[PDB]
């Protein structure tokens, strides 16, 4: 037939939300939507947020998350919050002994 038409291309999304507004796993992923993977991050053992900020791609897949279209979003996030919670900065840095 004749539909399906778009007169424009997928931009991205220019708004942010906010990613100093979370606490728990349980919160954060109602927070994306994914909150359906509340309960392969609670029996995985990361409770906490602080842990899955240290986390990657490969930590989903591990967990049972296999979804490519559902792991751009965590990753998206994750990167997002390691960057603005969790202060941990460059360490393998400066000369071998200074004190």
């Amino acid at each position: 037939g004749s539909s399906g038409s778009s007169g424009s291309q997928p931009l991205l999304d220019r708004s942010i939300p906010d990613f100093t507004a979370f606490t728990t796993v349980d919160d954060w992923l109602s927070a994306i939507k994914m909150v359906q993977y509340r309960d392969s991050f609670l029996t995985a053992g990361f409770t906490s947020l602080q842990l899955v900020t240290q986390m990657t791609s490969e930590d989903l897949l591990r967990i049972g998350i296999t979804l490519a279209g559902h792991q751009k979003k965590i990753l998206n996030s994750i990167h997002s919050m390691r960057v603005q919670i969790s202060q941990s900065p460059t360490a393998m840095a400066s000369g071998p002994s200074s004190g």
